[PDB]
């Protein structure tokens, strides 16, 4: 239980999905000490600025969330996301260790994994094969930040730990058309199309923030909603995983608290899966949505596999708490609050 | 491309690359260098690169700085990757801050799989686990080479790595235990000549020593001794070499005729490093008996009882260039130089 009620606790990152879900529990837990930077406070690709940062604040514990993303709508963004992610990685886990920070969390992505790798993915299918060429930079970078954590812990003896998964959500998501993840995306999109069945024209408009019946039925069918159906723009047989924010911290803080780099040691894939250790099709997940909204309506269908092997994980004491039925649930229950 | 009154950054000058660099672009009249030593110009230190591309606006960069991975130093698993991923990191995103014209980086071998087969196609990168001993080096070369293509796409650079495996040449590194292995083997049979010959005093003014029963001792642990070279292996172990003459003609042809354009042309925009060597390798008993003949050692050559790596140099022959320096002839251009 290394960490203490009034150890210093730096989350890197802390406004991003997983940076809020570690301060929200740390402090659920009773950590009364946490040190929070925003980007404006603490540019991490800025190596003087974040050698600053620990001489004069020396955090005991970092869990580094901070990362440009790479999402199908930034991969033109090439470069970025192998610079900068080095940058962030190289600047808080070098000044970690010139600083004397006690232990370390990094977060590995799936893309980091061969694309033709077998599911479920094990953590030694590392360099077993060419990386999906949209996020062959951001795999790349996820990588050095994987053998920079090893190697720091190989030759200085730090205790430096990468945690790996491949989809976070949570119960507040964005819910903005074109601009919305695969869960809170299908669920606005049920949601309508239920409202479109029960012909509640009234909320509707108020959902869409439009004046127009006809101009909010071209808008909705658009999107493949109507009254009796929603169309899923695939075959439906793309499989995703998911994991909670709530579980991504759980298990973050369960690793701070119980797992070593002793613990996990020609040494080497010391870096960890998290995740539910289950998958879903895309006609799974929308008939799971469906049901949770109540729409009484089908599917209709228009046209990489990943899922974590979480044995090691689960050998070392964790497993996820939240189902992705709870969780869609729960998100759906805070989109009628919203 | 590049003119003889262009600014040119030899980053790393004073290492193997970079003074041959420094050497043949004068000797073309390529005179306006720029030139940093690490005291003047810690490249981990992004502050410090960064002011120095705004002051000095190079138009070219040739990155030859390194945190080298040998036998002796491999403890450094941390240093290999941060320190090499800084340098890297540094000098190519100041290049692009700074409008860098061209830049030519410098990969290893040690970037491609342990197991992958000879001759190594540029290709084999990503197909299998790397080496462990290299392990973090190799991945920082990785990232290195990605880093120069994901430029090129995103922003419309010509940053170009060129890939070896074992570097030598006339002005070579001959400390001991560098795993720097034609110029240490040149030594190996240099030492073992002086002791034949019974020469002390310049026995112990190569070693910079004092004592010679030390400097037998030093020396009997290195396997030279007057009546033998003795090398751990079976002598069957090969490997390619290229001298840094070559190094410096395929790195200024790179500049002067490879743009990434042609990399992609008719190939897909992935794995557009280029491997550069002879496509020739040796087994350790070949290069040794080389070695021997040209040092003149009257002595033996004797086994005691890692893996083999050569390139594929196809890419590089279809884009125009090939080697000029044969083995031998290096060898003997390296020793000439040495004895001075
Ligand atoms: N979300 C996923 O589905 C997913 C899947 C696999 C892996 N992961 C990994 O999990 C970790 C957490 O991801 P996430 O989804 O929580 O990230 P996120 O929501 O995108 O948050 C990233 C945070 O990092 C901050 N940041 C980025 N660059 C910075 C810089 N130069 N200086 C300071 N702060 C900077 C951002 O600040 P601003 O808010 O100011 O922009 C943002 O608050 C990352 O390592 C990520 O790769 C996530
Ligand atoms: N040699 C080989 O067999 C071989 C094989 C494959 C690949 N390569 C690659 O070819 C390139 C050239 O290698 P090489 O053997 O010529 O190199 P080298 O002889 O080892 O020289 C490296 C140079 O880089 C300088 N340097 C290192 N860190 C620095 C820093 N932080 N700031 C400033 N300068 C720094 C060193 O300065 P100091 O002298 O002050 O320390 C040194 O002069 C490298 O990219 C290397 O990895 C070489
Ligand atoms: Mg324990
Ligand atoms: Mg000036
Ligand atoms: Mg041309």
């Amino acid at each position: 239980g290394h960490m203490q009620t009034n150890s210093k606790i730096y989350i890197a990152g802390h406004k991003g999905t997983a940076g809020t879900a570690l301060v929200e529990n740390l402090q659920k837990r009773g950590f009364n000490n946490l040190v929070l930077k925003t980007r404006q406070e603490l540019d991490l690709v800025n190596q003087q600025a974040v050698a600053k940062f620990f001489k004069e604040e020396k955090p005991e514990y970092v869990f580094l969330t901070a990362v440009l993303p790479c999402g199908a709508a930034n991969v033109a963004q090439r470069a970025d996301f192998i610079y900068e992610n080095l940058m962030i990685q190289n600047n808080v886990i070098h000044n970690s260790f010139l600083n004397n920070v006690k232990k370390l969390v990094f977060f590995g992505s799936g893309y980091m994994y061969p694309e033709n790798a077998k599911n479920p993915l094990k953590e030694e299918y590392l360099f077993q094969g060419d990386l999906e060429y949209g996020a062959y930079s951001f795999g790349a970078a996820k990588i050095a930040g994987a053998i920079m954590c090893e190697s720091y812990n190989i030759q200085y003896g730090t205790n430096f730990i990468t945690l790996v998964l491949n989809n976070l959500y949570g119960t507040k998501a964005n819910f903005d058309f074109g601009k919305s993840r695969v869960l809170p995306a299908l669920l606005r999109k049920f949601h309508l199309a239920k409202l479109l069945s029960e012909g509640n024209i009234t909320q509707i408009l108020q959902d869409l923030k439009m004046n127009n019946f006809e101009e909010a039925k071209e808008y909705l069918h658009n999107f493949g909603i109507s009254k009796k159906s929603v169309e899923i723009w695939g075959t439906g047989k793309v499989r995703r995983e998911f994991i909670h924010s709530d579980d991504l911290a759980d298990v973050a803080i369960y690793t701070m608290q119980n797992i070593d780099f002793k613990d996990l040691i020609k040494s080497k894939n010391t870096h960890i899966n998290i995740g539910t250790g289950i998958d879903y099709s895309i006609k799974e997940v929308a008939l799971m949505v469906k049901n949770i909204v109540g729409f009484s309506g089908e599917l209709v269908f228009n046209t990489m596999d990943r899922l974590m092997d979480c044995s090691k994980i689960h050998s070392l004491g964790w497993k996820h708490k939240i189902e992705l039925k709870d969780g869609i649930k729960m998100m759906y229950e805070w989109y009628k609050t919203q």
